[PDB]
C-alpha cells in the first residue's frame, strides 16, 4: 500500500513547521529511492500508524501539542457537585427482600448482557512476570481470573454468551495460550488487540526512538475498547452477513442488537467482586432507567481511585456526570481556597463523592448510539513523568492516554441518564500492589490491595455469602499468617470454594439450592471444602479438607450428600521465610507475591 512517493511526501510533511520531526532523518539521503531498509521500515511505521490512529502520526503530534499545552495549565472546574442519580446498593451479606428482588432481576438480565474485559495491562508492578488474568483468584483451586470471568459469563448467559477481551502486544499471545491450556471453548468470544502509540521525547512532541533507533511505543490506555468494538466485525455461515464497504461483513454491535441483547458490562482484569456487583447494578439500571451506571464504593481521601462527580469545566458548559481521576481531584482540592464552606470536605471520613471502581454498566442501545456517533473515539490526555521538581525534562518518554470511563463525556444530561451505584468497600477486591507497596500503604493506614488481601477477601466473600443463607460458620477474625516482614496479617480459613456448576450465578437463591438445610452443615473454622459440579449438600460435619465432585453437566441429575462425616489433617498456611535457601525452590512468583503458601497435607474426595 505505501509507495515510495507517499513515504517521501509524509517525510516532507513531518519536517514542516508545527511537526518538526527532522531529527528522525539525520544524515539520510534526499530521495526515498536512495534510502536503505531500516529507513524504509521507519517511514513505513510512520505511514501505517494512520491505520490504527485517526489522522495518523501528524494528527497524533498535533494532539500531543494540544495535550501538553493543556497539561502545563492547572486544571479547574467551573462547577463540581454530587451526581443527581446516586443509588445505595443493599448489603451483599444480608438476605433482605430488596436484595433478593434485585439479585433475581439482575440474574434475569444477565441472560441479555454482553461482557467486555480490559486485559491489555502489565502487572510487573506486582512482581509478577506473566499476564494479570493468569493470576489465581485463590490458590485453593488455582482458578485464574480469565477462567473465573469466562465461566461465570457462560453460566449466566449460556455457552454462546457474547464476550470481548481487549489485549495488547504485551498480553495477546499469552492470553490465547491460556485459553488453549484451560481448554475453554467460548463460541462468541472476540479477542481484540489494541495498538501501541508513539512516544514524545520532549515537551515539543518530538517522537522518541529506542536503543536500536526504532520508534518507541507505549500503551494508549484502556479507552481503546470502544474504537476496537466500533471497527469489530463478525462472519459465521448460512447467515445474512453482507460485506459493506465499511468492512466485511457485519458490525459486531449490530449482531449483538439483532440477537436481542440489551446491556453491556465492562470489567477489569483482577477484581472478582464484579460477579457480585454486576447483577445488582443491572437491576438498578432497569429500575431507574440509567443509560450508564458507574460502580462505586465509599472513597477514603487518600485512595488511588477516581471519583464520580457532576462537573462543568467551563461556566457556559452543561452538566456532565463523569469520573475525575485521583491526581486531578488532589490538584483541584489543593486549589479553590474560597470554594465555599467552613472546613475541609471530610465530615464522614469518606470523600464527598463516591469512588468509581470502573465496572461500567451500559444500556446497549444508548452505548451503540454514542459509539456510532463518536466512532469509539474518547477524549484523550497526557501525564508525563518529569525528572526535576520544576524543570520540564522527561524522565521517561511520554504517550497520549485514554480512559474507557471517559465515554461518559459523550452522554448529555438532556438526552441520557448517567448515574452511579454505591456498594460496600469489601466488594472492591483488586490485586494492584506488590507486598512492599502494600506494607508501605498499611503503615499509613491504607488498603493493601495485594495478592494476599485479594485471596483472603475472596474466601471471606464466600463465607459471608454462605452465612447470608443461614450456614452456621463460626470462625475467628484473627489472622493466621503474617506477610511482608510481619507488616500485616491475613486469614484464609475456613476455605469454601464452589464452582459455577455448583453455585450457578452465585446468587443467594443459587447458593440456597446447594444448602437446602444449612443448619445441618457444620464446617469447622480450619476446614477446606471444594465443591465441583452439580452437588447438593444436605448434612455434613467437616473437620479437615474435602473435595466433593459432581456431574460436569449443569442439567445432569445432582449428587446429594447426606449425613457425611469427614475428619483428616486438612490444610495449613505458612509464610514464606526470608531465610529461604532458594535451591529446589518450588516457590513460584505466584506464591512470592502473596507471601504465604498453602500446605495441602490431606484431602478426602467424594465422587459420583
Ligand atoms: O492500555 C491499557 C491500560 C490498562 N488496561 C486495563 O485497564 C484496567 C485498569 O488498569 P489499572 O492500571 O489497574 O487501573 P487504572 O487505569 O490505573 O485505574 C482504573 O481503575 C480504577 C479502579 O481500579 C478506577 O478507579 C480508575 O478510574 C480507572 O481509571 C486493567 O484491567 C488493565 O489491564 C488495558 O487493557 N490497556
Amino acid at each position: 500500500n505505501p509507495s515510495n512517493s507517499n513515504l517521501q511526501a509524509l517525510r516532507e510533511e513531518l519536517c514542516t513547521p508545527g511537526l518538526d520531526q527532522g531529527h528522525l532523518f539525520e544524515g539520510w539521503p534526499e530521495t526515498v529511492d536512495e534510502c536503505n531498509e531500516r529507513q524504509i521500515a521507519l517511514l513505513t511505521d510512520l505511514y501505517m500508524f494512520s491505520n490504527m490512529y485517526p489522522g495518523g502520526v501528524a494528527q497524533y503530534i498535533r494532539n500531543g501539542h494540544e495535550l501538553l499545552a493543556r497539561e502545563s495549565e492547572e486544571v479547574d472546574f467551573a462547577a463540581l457537585e454530587m451526581p443527581p442519580l446516586i443509588f445505595e446498593a443493599p448489603s451483599l451479606h444480608r438476605r433482605t427482600a430488596e436484595r433478593t428482588a434485585l439479585e433475581n432481576a439482575g440474574t434475569a438480565m444477565l441472560c441479555k448482557t454482553v461482557f467486555v474485559l480490559v486485559a491489555g495491562g502489565l502487572g510487573e508492578r506486582l512482581g509478577y512476570s506473566s499476564i494479570k488474568v493468569s493470576l489465581p483468584v485463590e490458590t485453593a483451586t488455582n482458578t485464574t481470573y480469565l477462567a473465573y470471568y469466562l465461566r461465570w459469563a457462560q453460566r449466566v448467559g449460556g455457552k454462546e454468551v457474547p464476550f470481548v477481551i481487549m489485549t495488547s502486544d504485551d498480553t495477546h499471545d499469552r492470553t490465547l495460550q491460556l485459553l488453549r491450556e484451560l481448554q475453554l471453548e467460548v463460541p462468541n468470544l472476540h479477542v481484540l488487540k489494541q495498538g501501541q502509540v508513539f512516544c514524545f521525547a520532549d515537551s515539543a512532541a518530538h517522537l522518541a526512538l529506542d536503543e536500536t533507533g526504532k520508534l518507541l511505543r507505549k500503551p494508549h490506555g484502556h479507552g481503546d475498547v470502544h474504537s476496537l468494538i466500533y471497527n469489530a466485525t463478525v462472519k459465521r455461515d448460512v447467515v445474512p452477513d453482507s460485506g459493506d464497504g465499511t468492512a466485511t461483513a457485519q458490525p459486531l454491535v449490530n449482531d449483538w442488537l439483532a440477537a436481542g441483547y440489551e446491556s453491556i458490562v465492562f470489567i477489569q482484569d483482577t477484581n472478582a467482586g464484579a460477579t457480585i456487583t454486576i447483577p445488582i447494578s443491572l437491576a438498578l439500571s432497569a429500575e431507574h432507567s440509567l443509560d450508564m451506571n458507574f460502580t462505586c464504593i465509599p472513597r477514603v481521601p487518600k485512595e488511588p481511585i477516581g471519583l464520580l462527580c457532576r462537573t462543568k469545566k467551563n461556566s457556559g458548559d452543561p452538566w456532565l456526570v463523569a469520573n475525575v481521576e485521583y491526581n486531578v481531584f488532589a490538584e483541584v482540592s489543593r486549589a479553590l481556597n474560597k470554594d465555599g464552606g467552613d472546613e475541609v470536605s471530610d465530615p464522614t471520613g469518606f470523600s464527598p463523592f463516591p469512588g468509581s471502581v470502573n465496572t461500567l454498566v451500559f444500556k446497549l442501545s444508548s452505548y451503540v448510539d454514542r459509539l456510532r456517533e463518536s466512532h469509539g473515539i474518547v477524549p484523550e490526555f497526557i501525564n508525563p513523568k518529569y525528572s526535576d521538581e520544576t524543570r520540564r525534562s522527561f524522565k521517561k518518554p511520554a504517550r497520549i492516554e485514554s480512559l474507557m470511563q471517559d465515554i461518559a463525556l459523550l452522554f448529555s444530561e438532556d438526552d441520557y441518564r448517567v448515574g452511579g451505584t454505591v456498594f460496600e468497600r469489601f466488594s472492591y477486591q483488586p490485586v494492584k500492589n506488590s507486598l512492599e507497596e502494600a506494607a508501605g500503604l498499611v503503615a499509613q493506614g491504607n488498603g493493601a490491595y495485594c495478592a494476599a488481601t485479594g485471596e483472603a477477601a475472596f474466601y471471606e466473600l464466600q463465607r459471608r455469602r454462605l452465612k447470608a443463607i443461614g450456614l452456621p460458620l463460626f470462625y475467628s477474625s484473627q489472622p493466621e499468617v503474617t506477610v511482608a516482614k510481619d507488616a500485616f496479617g491475613v486469614r484464609l480459613f475456613p476455605i469454601i470454594v464452589l464452582d459455577t456448576v455448583c453455585a450457578s450465578s452465585g446468587s443467594l437463591d443459587d447458593l440456597a439450592r446447594v444448602f437446602p438445610t444449612p443448619e445441618k452443615v457444620h464446617i469447622d473454622q480450619h476446614s477446606t471444602l471444594i465443591v465441583e459440579g452439580r452437588v447438593i449438600i444436605e448434612s455434613l460435619e467437616l473437620y479437615g479438607a474435602l473435595t466433593i465432585r459432581g456431574p460436569t453437566d449443569s442439567m445432569a441429575l445432582p449428587h446429594v450428600v447426606r449425613n457425611a462425616v469427614v475428619r483428616n489433617a486438612g490444610w495449613s498456611v505458612h509464610a514464606i521465610l526470608s531465610l529461604c535457601a532458594g535451591r529446589d525452590s518450588r516457590l513460584s512468583e505466584v506464591d512470592r507475591i502473596r507471601g504465604f503458601v498453602l500446605k495441602k497435607t490431606a484431602m478426602a474426595v467424594m465422587d459420583c
